[PDB]
């Protein structure tokens, strides 16, 4: 398997006009990044339900990851998804992104655009796709293996899975946010992989990125303690090789510098009194 290039892009999928947009569709930046960290009762409620559809669309697109497969057709199975269940989905026309999820082979750190290239035997795939429905966002990706993956790219990316989910274990409220990246970098730099730097979480609310930033790799001059109704995104980004990339000519898709390939998972976090508690489920 080579050095992907862009396909070609279907035309916007529509979505039926009953279904509320999120303030930025059709604009080129969003109103976000100076919203609470610390989510209303209603608001966390609401969030339950956006996890849940996201999560829903995930599996359904995940579901048909195969050697064969468009990545634009994941998209179509994820927009249909998000569609039949009354969501929006966020990332569409988010500061002008195209389609309804990011799917993101091989290579491809993060933000693919769906398009007309044929998964083949070995690849990796991550789907990301947000939820917008009442008001609020369900954020969540997950990479999936297509046909006789090699070992060296199984075994990367059922580590990003564990990684995600030990960081996740350790979010409780008056712990402090520069812990989860700790855990990150610690269990990825264990098996000689590079946790991506530039690339982060994020809290999630009533907006998609509301400013808060969940760094992924070991920063303790971060002074953020988690605190109970903290809603944010646990989603690394871990490479076989360099941590140095590129950017496509449509200005979204990030590739590694040296093509060797990458992994990632998502969820969406709420901190609770003693715990967490993850939205994105089922
Ligand atoms: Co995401
Ligand atoms: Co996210
Ligand atoms: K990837």
């Amino acid at each position: 398997r080579t050095a992907l290039s862009p396909g070609v892009l279907s035309p916007t999928r529509p979505v039926p006009n009953w279904i509320a947009r999120p303030e930025y569709v059709g604009k080129p930046a969003a109103q976000e990044g100076s919203e609470p960290w610390v989510q209303t009762p209603e608001v966390i409620e609401k969030m339950r339900v956006a996890g849940r559809i996201a999560a829903g669309a995930l599996a359904e697109a995940g579901k048909a990851v195969a050697p064969g497969v468009t990545t634009d057709e994941l998209d179509r199975i994820a927009h249909e998804y998000l569609v039949d269940n009354g969501a929006y989905p966020s990332t569409l026309g988010y500061k002008g992104f195209p389609k309804s999820c990011s799917t993101s082979l091989n290579e491809v750190i993060c933000h693919g655009i769906p398009d007309s290239t044929v998964i083949t035997d070995g690849d990796i795939v991550n789907i990301d796709v947000t939820a917008y429905i009442g008001g609020v966002h369900g954020d969540t990706n997950a990479t999936f293996p297509a046909g006789d993956v090699a070992d060296e790219h199984r075994l990367l990316v059922d580590r990003t899975r564990e990684a995600t989910m030990r960081a996740i274990n350790t979010v409780k409220p008056g712990r402090a946010l520069s812990v989860i990246g700790r855990v990150i970098e610690s269990y990825a730099n264990r098996f000689g992989y590079n946790v991506v730097r530039d690339f982060t979480g994020h809290g999630i609310g009533t907006t998609f990125h509301n400013g808060l930033v969940v760094l992924h790799y070991d920063q303790p001059a971060v002074e953020t303690i988690m605190q109970p109704g903290m809603t944010f995104t646990i989603e690394p980004m871990i490479n076989l090789g360099a941590l140095d990339y590129e950017i496509w000519d449509d200005g979204w898709t990030v590739v590694t510098k040296d093509r060797k390939w990458t992994a990632q998972f998502e969820h969406t976090l709420l901190v609770t009194d003693t715990g967490v508690e993850i939205l994105t489920c089922l």
